[PDB]
C-alpha cells in the first residue's frame, strides 16, 4: 500500500486528509481508503501568517498523524482565493519555510488551487464514490457543488479551441481519457452570497426579525428573481454555462454541499437521495417562505439552517434552473451527508 496526505486549507478550518491506496495495472489509485483525518479551526486565511502563528497551526494539524514521511499536498480553496496575492503570498512563504524545517512532511505542492481545479476534484470523488471511473459509460454524468464560497459545475465536454484552457481539463483515469468541462463561481458559496441578501423580505418567513428590524414578508420566485440578478448580471452563468450545457448534455445530476444538507432536513420531503427544482421550490416557498416564522421555528426548534430555507431553496433553483439551464423538472440526484463525500480524494486520483 502507497500512503498520501492531503490538506483541505477551507473556509472556516483545514482538515487533513491520510489516504492508503493501490495502483492497478493503468496507473491509477484503486481501493483508496481514508485512514486518518484531522480538522482544526479556524480558516488558515483567517490567521496571522507570521512565523509563530502558522507554526502553532500547522503544528496543531499535523502532529498526532500515524505517520512518517508521507508526501502531503498543501490545497486551499475560496477562502484563500478571496485574498489579494499580495496577501496569499505571505502565507505560503511561511508555509514553505515551515516545512522546509522538518522530514517527517514531505511536501510535494502548497497553493492556493482554482475553482476550476476544485470542480476536476469534485467530478473525480463523486465518479470514484459511484463506481463510475473503471469503465466506459456511454452515460454522461455531471456534478455540481454548493460551496460556501464558491459553487463549482463540471460536465463531460470534447476539446473546444474556442473556449478558454482554463475551464477545460484533459485526463487518463483507469485508461481512458476524459475531457471535463470546468467552471467555479467565486462569492456565490451560499455563505459568502447570503450576505446579499439577509435585508431582502422576499427571502425570508413571514414576520422573520431581518438585521435592519424591517420584517420578512416571504416569496419565492421574488427571492429567486433577486438572486437570478445576481448570478447572471454580475457572475454571468447563464451567458457562460446554458449553451455548453445545451451541446453537451447530462445524461444525470449529481450534486453535493449544502443542498444536500437542505435535502435531508426534516422539513423538505424528498426521497431516492433526489429532488427537482420544481418540488424544492414549492416546497420553499410553501413550508418557509409564506409561512408564519414564530410558529415555524417552535416546531423545528433544532435546524439552524431553517431560517435561511426560504433564501437557500430559491437560491439552488435559482443556480441551476435560471442559471444552469437545468429543466425544472429535472431530476437531480444528491450525495447523502451521511456518505462524507470528500473532493480530497479527487486528489489521490489525479496526482498520487
Ligand atoms: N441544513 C443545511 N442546509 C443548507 N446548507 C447547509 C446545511 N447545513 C450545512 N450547510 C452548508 O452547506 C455548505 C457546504 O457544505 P460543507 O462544504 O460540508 O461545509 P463545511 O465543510 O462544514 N464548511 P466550509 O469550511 O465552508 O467548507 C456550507 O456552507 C455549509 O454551511
Amino acid at each position: 500500500h502507497s500512503c498520501i496526505a492531503v490538506i483541505d486549507a477551507g473556509s472556516t478550518g483545514s482538515r487533513l486528509h491520510i489516504y492508503s491506496y493501490d495502483t492497478d495495472d493503468t496507473n491509477t489509485p484503486i481501493h483508496i481508503e481514508e485512514i486518518w483525518n484531522k480538522k482544526i479551526k479556524p480558516g488558515f486565511a483567517s490567521i496571522q501568517p507570521n512565523s509563530v502563528t502558522i507554526d502553532a497551526y500547522l503544528t496543531m494539524l499535523l502532529a498526532d498523524a500515524p505517520i512518517h514521511n508521507i508526501p502531503v499536498y498543501f490545497y486551499a480553496t475560496a477562502g484563500m482565493r478571496l485574498l489579494p496575492q499580495s496577501q496569499q503570498k505571505k502565507y505560503y512563504d511561511e508555509l514553505e519555510y515551515w516545512f522546509r524545517q522538518q522530514s517527517q512532511w514531505q511536501l510535494v505542492e502548497a497553493k492556493t488551487i482554482t475553482g476550476n481545479d476544485e470542480a476536476l476534484f469534485d467530478w473525480l470523488a463523486v465518479n470514484y464514490k459511484l463506481d463510475t471511473l473503471k469503465s466506459v459509460q456511454n452515460k454522461s454524468v455531471g456534478v455540481m457543488d454548493m460551496g460556501g464560497a464558491s459553487v463549482q459545475i463540471v460536465f463531460p465536454m470534447p476539446k473546444n479551441a474556442e473556449i478558454s484552457k482554463h475551464n477545460q481539463v484533459e485526463l487518463n483515469i483507469y485508461g481512458q481519457n476524459i475531457n471535463l468541462y470546468v467552471h467555479s463561481f467565486l462569492g456565490l458559496g451560499q455563505t459568502e452570497m447570503s450576505h446579499q441578501f439577509l435585508n431582502s423580505p422576499s427571502c425570508f418567513a413571514n414576520d422573520y426579525p431581518l438585521p435592519d428590524g424591517e420584517s420578512g414578508q416571504g416569496n419565492a420566485p421574488s427571492c429567486k428573481e433577486e438572486v437570478t440578478s445576481l448570478m447572471n448580471s454580475v457572475h454571468k452563468v447563464n451567458q457562460q454555462i446554458q449553451p455548453l450545457l445545451a451541446l453537451n448534455p447530462v445524461n444525470e445530476w449529481y450534486s453535493i454541499g449544502g443542498i444536500s444538507n437542505l435535502a435531508s432536513s426534516q422539513l423538505f420531503h424528498f426521497e431516492n437521495s433526489e429532488l427537482t427544482n420544481q418540488s424544492l421550490l414549492q416546497q420553499g416557498d410553501n413550508q418557509i417562505c409564506h409561512q408564519q416564522w414564530d410558529i415555524l421555528n417552535g416546531q423545528y426548534p433544532d435546524d439552524e439552517y431553517l431560517y435561511q430555507y426560504c433564501l437557500l431553496s430559491s437560491y439552488y433553483y435559482a443556480l441551476m434552473v435560471d442559471g444552469y439551464g437545468i429543466n425544472p423538472n429535472q431530476t437531480i440526484h444528491y450525495i447523502p451527508p451521511e456518505q462524507n463525500l470528500d473532493w480530497t480524494i479527487g486528489v489521490v486520483l489525479h496526482r498520487a
